[PDB]
């Protein structure tokens, strides 16, 4: 899928059924840069226009790294202007992945730190390998998680654990992540990608138009309290009842 | 309790102390229909006007089903008009049960799927039997949980598990439900009703006027961020200090 | 730290590195009164103006009590006027502790009930000893948790467990608290203070200006939905990139 | 209307068609006290249960005063406890009048100052006599408009004029009030009551069930942004289409 | 503009510079029906993809009617299903016109009642002819303004005048509309279209990319309080500073 | 007042009673630059710590310009980094002036365009001279009002007139500004400063502690719907009743 456009070779896309497998391919640490952040946004835009795609899996190339976060080549020095543009690209890329019209599954096959973890927080579901370690260590260098980490992390794991990770710089492993809600499924070494593609196959058995309508409803509390969406819930239910 | 009005025989009510035991009695699957959804709303309205009632337990008649959700007799065919009215009745019935002035305890004695699960999400506390299985499989038929499921489920279990259940159609058992926050207590087969009635007895030992005032405060985040309620919290605290 | 001002001897402060150790010293139950609630607010105000302080630990003097909540000497009788002023002092003291510019760690060394538990909910992180028991039993005397308990408790543990504690008056121990998210770390008897001071030392290794900026961002959902803060997140990220 | 219950002789009620004419009768200044604030809330509760009442007019007895605000007999001295209870009674009385299920019309026949003005802000529509003068002069005695004035006044007239009245203690006459949106219609001396009863007669020509449903929708922005109500608008539109 | 697609002859579109002139052409009263509501949404979608279009004017064909609101052919009888679909089409058509990426100007050349008025409320700016009369008389037939009228009308004119129009069924003329904020400019008979096209020409002198970015910011209070957008304001300001 | 610190000679401060008269002194157009935006924030910080100051007037030196907005020396070229810092300084300076603890009065003595108008929108009350002209013409150069103009302007004048000014680049004079709510008082040439200082004297007759408490309440709708502040209103009313 994404068969043709200027897609960076740092992001490989393969079609497996109704599922798009995205692999971060940037050695040695599967780090995110400008080229890949631009390609990610564009790629999500085309997958939202591909009606053959009901699901999405992203994972890191190789067995060691899911993603080590932001390249150092970007928050270089130095340039104040670079930093701002880079924070922009992270938001645009990960908000787009967040707004994927199907379901997105993060197959955490290793270290997911900083921006790599924020990328997985951007996905709908996370599947981590037993040895995987995740953290947001930006405060250690006087910075912060600018790709949504300050909001997404406490959203799943709660404020206590979120500031244990960000404010105290403590990393967590897959089994601790499962205990606190950061991940939904722990699997053995080398089983995330596979596990993710198989969970992405269960989605292709559901009505795609129902998935696309339901998902924004589930994320409703991210912009507005849940009770404010209940009338909208019935309305989209009737919209789904129409057209069988 | 609810000693006299036109209450459908599909909903049996028995008074045990300061507790109203509601039993869904609609074989074979304790399914919800129009008659029972109307009776539920009306029943909650009278229990809110009965000052002898401090608590509430709902459970499914029989050992197999808590509730299998919406009757097929309602989202029949077909009629676009039926579907809309039915989504309305679900909201009105379960929002009323949600707005019960005392505490409500769901004693999940079996399958609670779709609308049956939304009914239990409407209650304050859930107690599940070990063998009980719960899901929201509406997306499998191109529909959605229209009785609050798209908001209530992620509210307790988080977005990851909520779309694991809704978007991926994966069901969960009582022990998984406990791990993710969907239920608060797991008990052995045939022990939910009993467990629920005994938890409903601890409530009758607390000031009822304090329960009625406190409960809306606890649900405050469902309509508005928690910090916006703090001045209101002290105000209702003084209201409780008045009248001893 | 807090080396000089009128600080009540009911609140002892000792400086350990970049960490301020606050100890509730009011026998026999480390109860909160007017004098201590005033001193707490004032103390947090000076710690926010002490740039030598990056973290904060509060704990109860002695091995038995963290804090038994509100003194009876305050919600005395009786005076309607007293009650209101007291609810005010709780809010002001614990909202200030909540708004501490560094990280605050509750070292629960025993019973933390009512206002004592609300004090620990006010802190960023909670570390409980195995034998510690926590509850909000205000509804048992016809009152309510007026120091933020009705909002803070469901915020961490969810609505089900929050009303299990408040509406049903059921207390929880440290291992149950860990299971539900009320605490982040369980430790053995006599190890909380120590554990807390060592977690407070990891914070002094991070940029303080990053901690002060990040923490309000993490608590953003308490006043406004998380998505509304994302542009602000990047903006404060660039503010942190400036000044290296 | 309100034909029988313990209604204080300080509040006279007369039935004119489908309209309830409420007259503040407390010389010399039509001031609000505890007895009248309690009676007002109770009176609105019964008018909401009287299906013969589609509209409501309140005005001051005599030609000189609509209402001079709060009695001095209440924020007496002195008692801290009195003040709090009194602020409570104002809110409860005027929020109830605000939540009247039909339309309420303030016929301002004279001075409406402080609580008298807040009473008229509580009504749906205001009709002022040419000589009428309105202000919120609470800040002049070190207090504030505690019956909703700090929110209702800028809601209609804008922040500039609202703090011109409250923060600068400047009063306005009926013609200035019309220019800024504080009133909707200016009439000649002795014509407000009459004008109000005739506007209240136009309401009795509309579907009452439509008025009761529509009015909360119009006030939707007072609790939540307008766009959040649009799905609810259609839903209540279909509810009105049902039952013809 | 909109040079080619299935556009209903009930909606005529002509290109005048960078401005699209939309004319409701449905005698005798320029009423809105299903065919025209579908065409309106589609038309706005294509104008948002036409980079040659910076502005938009809608007006009624003929000198007598701007729009008399909803056709009777739709809320026919009767069918409950029809009513719901029709409320849906109004929302979708007018929310799209509301979300036009350029500026939209309503040239009110006559009666604009009910849905016709809601259509003009959907536009950015309103220019009314002296003889034009506007109202929302839905409550007179037991219905309500389902195309946003219950939210848009008080948004501009305030609650008092909004329920004077809706709850009391009182219509307003162009000079009263100007006094209350319902319209921004009053012009003489036969001068609205012309006035609107000339105001739409001033827009083509501004940066289009600035108009598209600014307009959502101006409407920010419709979904969220204004202070929550200020960081976003600077961010889009820098986005505009980039690309010159 | 502001008797001693590094205050830029571009901002002259004179003490007249309990009022601080701030005069933008930067020829020829009273334009805002970095030096003056920094000094403004600092100046407001010290006036908030001066208990001798109850009010504030800002106006432009000379008879021709109130303020022509942002210096060209700042959004120079060119530097992307400059633009961002400058948008930051505007927000910080005008949000501080907005958050002045007393009342602030803009005495518009001439042109107030772009940032000059945003400065006056930041004040509580605006008094304009008859010849004064105001606009936000940023969209004409492909930019936007980054100092709050996109939120403050529609907040007072409504969306129609706000986008008439911003999206259509149409300027308004003092008499049009009065008609639409942009200003509260129009005065003759050379009378604004004087008028403002005399309105600032009426404020010094009110309780300062009441002004400081009330003003945030009036601006409550800028961050949260008005109904959410009503319990807080009574609470601060009792806080004002305490301490006489």
């Amino acid at each position: 899928k994404a068969s043709s456009f200027d897609d960076t070779h740092k992001l490989t896309v393969e079609k497996h059924g109704h599922t798009a497998l995205i692999t971060i391919n940037h050695p040695p640490a599967n780090t995110w840069d400008r080229d890949s952040l631009i390609g990610l946004r564009q790629l999500i835009e085309h997958l939202n226009r591909d009606d053959d795609i009901y699901a999405l899996v992203v994972t890191g190339q190789g067995p060691k790294f899911f993603s080590a976060g932001a390249d150092l080549n970007m928050f270089a020095d130095g340039d104040k202007a670079r930093a701002r543009e880079m924070a922009r690209r992270f938001g645009e890329a990960f908000e787009a992945l967040r707004d994927f019209r199907g379901v997105s599954i993060a197959a955490i096959n290793g270290y997911a730190m900083g921006g790599g973890l924020e990328c997985a927080l951007a996905c709908d579901i996370r599947i981590a390998e037993r040895q995987a370690q995740m953290a947001l260590p930006e405060a250690a260098v006087g910075l912060l998680p600018c790709a949504g980490g300050t909001q997404a992390l406490p959203w799943l794991v709660g404020e206590g654990w979120a500031k244990r990770m960000i404010l105290c710089n403590e990393r967590v492993d897959a089994e601790t992540a499962l205990r606190i809600g950061l991940v939904e499924q722990v699997v053995d070494s080398g089983e995330a990608r596979g596990a993710a593609l198989l969970l992405a196959a269960k989605v292709a058995r559901q009505s795609p138009v129902a998935i696309r309508t339901i998902k924004p409803l589930i994320q409703g509390a991210r912009e507005r309290a849940p009770n404010t969406w209940l009338p909208e819930e019935r309305e989209r239910f009737v919209d789904l009842f129409d057209a069988q």
